[PDB]
């Protein structure tokens, strides 16, 4: 049951943006490791003297990585006369998310109809303000919530070209690079305490509970009005035959931060073909394999779904299968994405619930917490 | 004439490491740009709470990447009891380089007979110590002393596998790339005052000024007895038509620190292709290339050391071209690293001297200002 509840008109994911020490060097890898393009930037070479962003896009998947200059380039600068092109920016913040959990998300973008009105209201609805809404040359409107730990939640409005002062990238640093992926399907925090996580963002978005059904997790995934924005946050169950993964985020992360980004392939199987052909040259590494017995499982699962082909390239390529009621969902992790063992990316392709493809069609995989723990104890004894 | 005055003995570089944010995503940027491959580490996998250290290798080439993970993993350690495998490292010290610099070499490391006693020598002879001598597993010692800005040159002793605690990388993640480059030919700061830049360092290594013979600098060249270290140093000159590009890094680096690292290619023609393939997927961006004029008067110049396919294959990468009174030296620089226009790389071979190969062969290319310049004005009223 879907009560549609947003306190304001909410579109889609907008962009990801990552706080970084060089956001030259991340963004490089990430565009060779995943096939993004370079779209846009603001540098020195556009004329901002406060920090470096550089855009990558893959359909409509937007990765903005951002880093501060010298403060000593823009002393002189206040707010007013600013050459940042991302007006909430600040060097001592920047630095000190970074110094405090390395290489990580800091804004999870959202598109919504007018950004002064969404900040408002979900201020006078609970939410911890970060940055006020700013008017970016009378075309694009920012404004900025806290989410969880230091993550914001940005949102973004557009009277009718990534952001004014960010310049188009030439053709030639752009190489045309497309491994399939297409869209951002879901974002996932990590916090201490789910209950008061969850009560506080449905709180200032009106954004409602999305229905499911010792894996060292609890979750809810908040959801908006059509659930093509997806929220779901994990908190550690504590005590088991092994540690919690969302105990080890947090205490490698100093807090609650941003666990996993889930991208959507047109074709899951070209790619983690391409992924995994890059990921011993600068690339991005995967997750341990599921042992063969979890691919023979699959024949009674989705063998309505899959054809035996594509099982077995499923599991030539690591791929995981779960399935709801109405849709099957096909996925995979990778390692953490830098020194921490902190945020990672799930590749994720959703098959079903045609109506256009409803939104968390087949679920977010948590029946493959319990089919890969079986079929590794199966694996073992056999 | 060479002196041969070193106060110690000193055998070859040893390696070069850069302080980073996140080590994994420069770590694998450079791999893929540079074509070195994956060699060793010492992060939490092995142990190392402190900070997550990968060792890239091209021949005998060594660039260390480094990044500190958060205090808390350590916070009950005293340096008797550190988990850190390189001793001299520190939180504070680590986040203030980089917030101050951006991405940058620390630790400009030679190889020497007696650490202890270089590090001794050194500062009995006018070097600021920075890290004291310490014996690892009793085998391998390493220190520490001041070389210009916050970059420290680094002595490394073995009594007979790159430095205890750090373990061999597993042949998968180690894929084997290779470009051609060799090893490091030298290593260069940018400076406010040459002068006593030069008297402080040759004063504590007994180095001594390499043979040589407006451009925005003056320089000289410190060399060690055999002329297999070189140190070049350069400072600015200031007025003229165009900004000088040593105070272009001061301002941006927050002062000195270390402008390039030339690395020597056993084959610079396959080097360069294989990089100019990389430049939009991931890899290093070079330098804009000559005017066609440029390559036309190569012909008076080195006609005679390379022929007219070499010459036209040097047009086709953009390579540079100067000569000494006994080489010739081939040249060509990226792009900078990094977020800032501070630290770059020069790839570079040397033709000529013969005896094994004399260091320096060829000088550094400063001909190759006027001789650039000259060919702009040419190409320009052409
Ligand atoms: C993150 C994830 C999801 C996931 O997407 C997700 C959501 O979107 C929202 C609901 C909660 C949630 O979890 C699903 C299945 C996963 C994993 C996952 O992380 N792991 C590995 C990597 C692991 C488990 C334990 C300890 C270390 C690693 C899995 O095995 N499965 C099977
Ligand atoms: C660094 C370099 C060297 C070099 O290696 C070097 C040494 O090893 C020691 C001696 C001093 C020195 O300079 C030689 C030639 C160079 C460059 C160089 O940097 N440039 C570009 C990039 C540039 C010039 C001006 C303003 C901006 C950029 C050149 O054009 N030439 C021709
Ligand atoms: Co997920
Ligand atoms: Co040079």
């Amino acid at each position: 049951k879907n009560p549609k509840s947003d306190k304001f008109k909410v579109k889609r994911f907008h962009h990801i943006e990552f706080w970084c020490g060089d956001a030259t060097n991340v963004a490089r890898r990430f565009s060779w490791g995943l096939g993004m393009r370079f779209s846009a930037k603001s540098d020195l070479s556009t004329g901002n003297m406060v920090h470096a962003s550089y855009l990558l896009t893959s359909g409509d998947l937007r990765f903005l990585f951002t880093a501060p200059y010298s403060p000593s380039l823009s002393a002189g600068e206040i707010k007013p006369t600013t050459t940042a092109s991302i007006p909430s920016f600040d060097h001592g913040s920047c630095r000190s998310f970074f110094s405090s959990h390395g290489l990580g998300v800091r804004a999870v973008a959202i598109e919504v109809e007018d950004a002064e009105s969404a900040f408002s209201i979900s201020v006078a609805n609970g939410a911890i303000p970060s940055s006020p809404p700013i008017v970016l040359n009378e075309a694009v409107t920012i404004a900025e919530v806290k989410l969880y730990g230091d993550v914001v939640l940005r949102y973004v409005s557009y009277k009718a070209e990534f952001l004014p002062g960010f310049e188009r990238v030439e053709d030639a640093s752009s190489f045309p690079l497309d491994y399939g992926i297409r869209r951002l399907d879901h974002a996932v925090g990590n916090v201490p305490e789910l209950g008061p996580a969850l009560t506080y963002v449905a709180g200032f978005t009106g954004f409602h509970q999305f229905a499911e059904f010792e894996s060292g997790l609890n979750s809810a995934v908040l959801a908006s009005n059509d659930e093509m924005v997806l929220l779901p946050i994990n908190e550690p169950v504590h005590g088991t035959k092994r540690k919690s993964q969302i105990q080890t985020y947090l205490e490698h992360n100093e807090g609650a931060g941003l666990q996993h980004l889930a991208l959507m392939s047109e074709d899951i199987f070209r790619t983690l073909r391409e992924m995994r052909k890059r990921s011993s040259i600068g690339g991005f590494d995967f997750m341990p394999s599921p042992p063969p017995t979890y691919y023979q499982n699959l024949k009674k699962r989705v063998g309505d779904v899959l054809s035996d082909d594509q099982i077995k390239e499923c599991e030539e390529l690591g791929i995981l299968v779960d399935r709801d009621d109405q849709g099957t969902l096909l996925q995979i992790f990778t390692k953490p994405l830098g020194d921490r063992p902190t945020i990672f990316i799930e590749i994720i392709q959703r098959v079903g619930c045609m109506m256009y493809q409803s939104g968390g069609c087949g679920g977010f995989g948590k029946g493959n917490f319990s089919e890969l723990f079986k079929s590794i104890e199966e694996y073992e004894k056999t």
